[PDB]
This record gives structure tokens, sequence and C-alpha cells, in this order.
């Protein structure tokens, strides 16, 4: 059938090296769906060269679903008629880079990329921001694309979700495949809040199996929250492969549906749970018909609104600092 | 169903970083087949640490097919009850390493690993050697495992096959998915011989479409033959991702079958095409019922036996140098 055009940023980087071959393999949009990859890297020769080699490798796999693949240096061309956009490329916080130097640098990447998507991408393109700071970058891009619907601008909280999903199965000794209703609120940061209060394994309450809140506050939350750094402790390098799986999961679920299951998505707030509007935020959502839907009525206890507080604040902080680039 | 136990070597390395997540995802043995990964790395702390991080990442993907995963430092334990073994780890030819220093180093890895598979693996384990020199390493291992059937010891020629598969679709402008009957003879080296004389696209003769033998001898063969190095020219690093796909393809096809299609496998010679017995060699094969079968009757013209000559000789050379380790 009609192949979709998938534009992916930072194509020559680590996440993409794991991400690109599974997209081409059909992991992200189904096995009966051909794809046209439109890759974007910075215009530097060493980046583009590397981007050339990666393309040579993708071909060397003989993927029957790959109906096309082009390399770009301009977002304006890489975003042309894109149905989906994975914004993985972002400016790393180098030596001397204060939090403010990061937000300012990345803001300028995302207003530009956001205006290009706004201009040439599909009128209902699904955007997903992986490059950090994910949530604030998805917001910038979203604000920079007034012709596109805000809800199409999401941020990946699915890595934190799959990591909380991993910790629980480990603790419960239960298959990770059977964990129902787990989710994550807020920012994709250690400040995130993995909420296990509603999760169930075989209908049984996960919270009640563990039957230990000290584990929750002291072990589950900090482990998930700092898992990324633990990967760097072991591997010496970031978590490319798992982040790339999360993005596959995010788009796959968003597009193909969760059939009732709850999942996590950094989406623009509609004011639910008291979260200010237009704030890209981790929310438990169910997907269907190509769209998400926030899970409502969840009881937010003292411990939770407190954690939801710290994560929203950090986000509000980041929004404040990138406002001046959104003139 | 009954999960198979997949032992994979060099787990903390590059090929594996791309390989492991697709095995767990079910790309290699089917989506209804759970797997138990049994990972092996050298006993060094930095290797094992890295191997720990990779395992943390595999969990962070919440793969429903992954019924288990353990890290090892001993082949004797990593090979326990293994149904399939991907021998990806091998000693790199470092500075000052003459061809002889390589074969001697790698020989000593494969006799040891070959005796351990021989001892604790399944009585009909499928072995596949990715670590270079692939063919000669698969031979060493095979010879070191007299209790197991020789035919179970293969070497990956599927990367050269998928690269020849890529070059042809590129030249013909035809989908790589439609190229029938292409194959590769000999050693996994630039000395390999991609044979397009029998390939067909929609029943049509590929050779006759190109209608240019100078392209064959001067462009197709050298490009495929030196594609690996071209990847290092562009990327700055080896071809991890595509090699990892090839291994998925090799095992997948070997196990699930090619349904009539021809593919390439470095297998122990039975004397077909005049190739000496027990010589791991690229041969066009069709798979079924869990086993391969050499394509017979292919006409071997002057140009071909000549190329088949250079590749067998190189292999015979490598065999000669590793004999003294096979006491
Ligand atoms: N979302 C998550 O859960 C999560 C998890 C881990 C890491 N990360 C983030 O993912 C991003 C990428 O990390 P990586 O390890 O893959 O990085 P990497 O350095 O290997 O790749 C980043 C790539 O993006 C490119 N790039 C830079 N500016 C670009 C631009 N203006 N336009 C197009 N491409 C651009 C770079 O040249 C680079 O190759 C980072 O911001 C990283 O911190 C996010
Ligand atoms: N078969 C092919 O078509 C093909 C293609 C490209 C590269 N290669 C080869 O693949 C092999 C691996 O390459 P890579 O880029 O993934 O390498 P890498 O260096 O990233 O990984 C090799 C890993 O194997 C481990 N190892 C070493 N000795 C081992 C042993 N004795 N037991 C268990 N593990 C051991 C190392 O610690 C290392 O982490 C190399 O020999 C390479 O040249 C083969
Ligand atoms: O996911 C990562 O690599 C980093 C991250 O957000 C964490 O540990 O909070
Ligand atoms: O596959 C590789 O990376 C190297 C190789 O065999 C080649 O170019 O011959």
């Amino acid at each position: 059938k009609t192949p979709m055009r998938v534009a992916v940023t930072g194509a020559a980087g680590q996440i993409c090296y794991s991400l690109l071959f599974r997209i081409a393999n059909g992991d992200m949009l189904g096995k009966d769906q051909p794809v046209i990859l439109q890759l974007l890297e910075i215009p530097n020769e060493k980046a583009q060269k590397a981007l050339q080699g990666v393309m040579m490798e993708i071909d060397d796999c003989a993927f029957p679903l790959l109906a096309g693949m082009t390399a770009h240096a301009d977002p304006m061309t890489a975003f042309k008629d894109a149905d989906v956009a994975l914004l993985v490329g972002a400016r790393p916080r180098g030596p001397g880079m204060e939090r403010k130097d990061l937000l300012e640098a990345n803001a300028q990447i995302f207003t530009v990329q956001g205006k290009a998507i706004d201009a040439v991408a599909s009128r209902n393109i699904k955007v997903l921001v992986v490059g950090n700071p994910a949530n604030t970058n998805a917001y910038i891009a979203m604000k920079s694309a007034p012709s596109l619907p805000a809800k199409n601008f999401t941020a990946m909280l699915r890595l934190d979700h799959n990591r909380a999903l991993s910790q629980i199965a480990a603790k419960t000794g239960k298959p990770v495949s059977s964990i129902e209703k787990l989710f994550v609120w807020g920012n994709h940061s250690p400040t995130m809040y993995a909420d296990y209060r509603y999760a169930q394994i075989d209908g049984a309450s996960v919270k009640d199996m563990i039957n230990d809140d000290a584990w929750n506050r002291d072990t589950f939350l900090p482990t998930v929250g700092k898992r990324g750094a633990a990967i760097i402790d072991a591997r010496g390098v970031s978590s490319a492969a798992s982040a790339a799986n999360a993005a596959i999961d995010h788009i796959h679920d968003w597009v193909l549906g969760t059939a009732g299951k709850w999942t996590t998505m950094g989406i623009p707030s509609d004011g639910s749970y008291g979260i200010p509007e237009g704030v890209i935020f981790g929310f438990p959502v169910t997907t269907e018909n190509g769209e998400y839907k926030i899970v409502q009525g969840l009881s937010i206890d003292a411990f939770s609104q407190e954690r939801i507080n710290v994560t929203l604040n950090e986000l509000l902080e980041e929004q404040n600092g990138v406002q001046h680039l959104l003139g």
C-alpha cells in the first residue's frame, strides 16, 4: 500500500543507527506498510558522509518495505510531504554549557525545524521529539507550527515508561508483557514520576504485591529516574538502542493503537490534571484511530501531586527560558 | 511455545548491539517463538560491565518474547543447552598483527569455543560464525566438535549476498525484493565471488538486462567485494547494523526456510563443485525443514572457476595455517 514518508533527524547519530533499520524493517508502522525515509543531518561533510555510510548499510539489508531513502542537509527539503517526523537530532550540552546555553541552542534548532514542518510537511503530520530536552523541544516546535494541530506535537516519555515497566517485572518476577496500567507523568528527566498505583498483573494490583511504599519512593522511582545515567556507567555510552525501541513503540502505538491498554505520551496539555495548556506533558493515554486520549479520573494523592508538582515546575522553568526565542 | 536458547558471543560489541534487540524482538526465529539469550564476553571487568549495561537496555525494551537472559564469561556455561549459537566475538587484528598472528589468535578462540559447544550445547545445535575470519573460524570450531554434525557449522556469507543484492537492484532500478537466484561463492573476503549469471527479476535475466560484463567484472564485483571498507570510509566505523541483519537472515532462513528461493551460506563442503570436503564455503543453497541443500548443476564457466579458484585457495591457505592448533 501507499508508502508513508518518514522524515528522521540526526540520522547519522547513535539512536538512529538502531532506529532506522527497524523502521525500514517495518517495526514502526506495520509489516504491510512501505516507507520512504527522508534523513536529516547537519550540513557538515563529516556528518553527511557518515549519513551516506548509514544509507549504504540500510540498503545492504535488502529491506522489502523501504520504498525510498534520501539524505538531506536542509529541514525544508527533509520535511517535504512527511507523514511522520522523528526529531532525534538535538544539540548536546557540551563543556561550559549552562542549562541556559542548552535551551537557547536547542530552541534555535526547533523553531527552524518547526517552521519547516509547518511549511512543507503533511497537513496532519505526526511529530515526535526524541532529542533532548524532549518536552520543551516539542513545545518550541509546536509553537513554531501554527498551521499544524498542536496535538500532533509529542515528546517521548516511552523510554521512562518501558524502564518502569522493566523494574516492576523484575521486582514482581512477573512477565513485563503482563503489566497493565503503568504510566509516567511529566518531564522526560530524572524529575519524571513513574506511577505504579494503578498497574495490574493478571488483574492483580502491582502496588499491593510489592506491598512496600519504601520500595516505591526509595528504589523504583530513583532507579527508573536515573536509569539513563546507569547505562552510561556500564556501557560508557548513552542508551541508543532502548531509546530507539521506545520511539518505535511511541509511533507504533500512536498509529496502530493500544487496543485499550494505557501508555505514556508527552503531549500538549489540554488542562487535564490541572496541567497548564500547551505544556508538553507525560500523561497516561490510550490510543486509537490514529489519535491519543488522556486517561481521566485518576486519583492524585498528596505524594503524587507533589511529584507532579516538581516535574511541571521544571517544565514551566524550561518554557520560561525558551519564550524569548518564540517571538 | 518452548523457547529456544540462543547463545551469542561478543555480546558487548557493535554487531551484537544491533543484533541482540532484533533477536529478542523475534526477527530471527519468528514472532511466536520465545528466546533465552545466553551472552558471552571476555572475562574482563570492562567487557562484562558493558555486557551488563546492554542487558539493562534489552530489558528496558520490554520484549515479550525474551523468556530469559544471562551474562557469561565462560563459553562452557554460555553454551549450556544452546539450540543456536552466533559466534560473533573474535580477536581483532591489532597493530603489528600479521595474517599469521590473526589466525593463531582466533584459532585459539574457536577450538576452545568449539570444544565447549561440543560438550554442553544441544546435540543438534545450529552454529553460525560471524567473527572474522568467519569461514576458517567455523572450520576450526567444527573440527573441534567431533560429537556434533559438521553441517551444523556455518559461516556468514549473507552480508556479501545482501550487498550484491543491493548493487543489482541499484543498477537495474528494480526492487531488491524481486531479485531471484543471486548468490556468492567462497570466502567472506574481498576475494568472494558474487555470481549474477543465474539471477532473475520477474523471470527476466538480470545479466541480460545490464547486458554489460565490464560492469560485472569492473564494478559489481569490486564494489560488493570492498563494500565493508567503503562503510569504514563513510562511517569511520565497521558495518555493525547490516552484518547484524545478515545474521538474522542467515539463521531465520536456515530455520524457517526460503520456500524455494536460493540464498548463500558458508557451509562445510561435501565435495560439490569440486570444493574439497570440510572446507567452509560460500555455496548457493535452498533451505527447508531446518536444513540447507546445495544448488547443483550450475554451469561454471572459465571466468567463474577462476574466481572460485582464488577464493578456495585463500581458504586452503587459512586452513593450512590453523592446522597446527587442531592437534
Ligand atoms: N528521548 C529520550 O528518552 C532520550 C534518551 C536518550 C538520549 N536522548 C537524546 O537523544 C538525542 C540524540 O542522541 P544520540 O545519542 O542519538 O546522539 P548523537 O550525537 O549520536 O546524534 C545526534 C545527531 O543529531 C545531529 N544533529 C545535530 N543538530 C542537528 C540539526 N540541527 N538538524 C539535524 N540533525 C542534527 C548530530 O550531527 C548527531 O549526529 C540527544 O539530545 C540525547 O540526549 C533522548
Ligand atoms: N561476518 C561478516 O560478514 C562480518 C562483517 C563485519 C565485521 N565482521 C567481524 O565481526 C566480528 C565482531 O565485530 P564487531 O564490530 O561487532 O566487534 P567489537 O570489537 O565491537 O566486538 C567484538 C566483541 O567480541 C568480544 N570477544 C573477544 N574475544 C571473545 C571471546 N574470546 N569470547 C567471547 N567474546 C569475545 C570482544 O570483547 C568484543 O566486545 C569481528 O571479527 C569483525 O571483523 C564480520
Ligand atoms: O533516558 C535517558 O538516557 C536519561 C533520562 O531521561 C534519565 O535517566 O532520566
Ligand atoms: O563485510 C565487511 O565489513 C568486510 C568484507 O568482507 C568486505 O568488504 O569484503
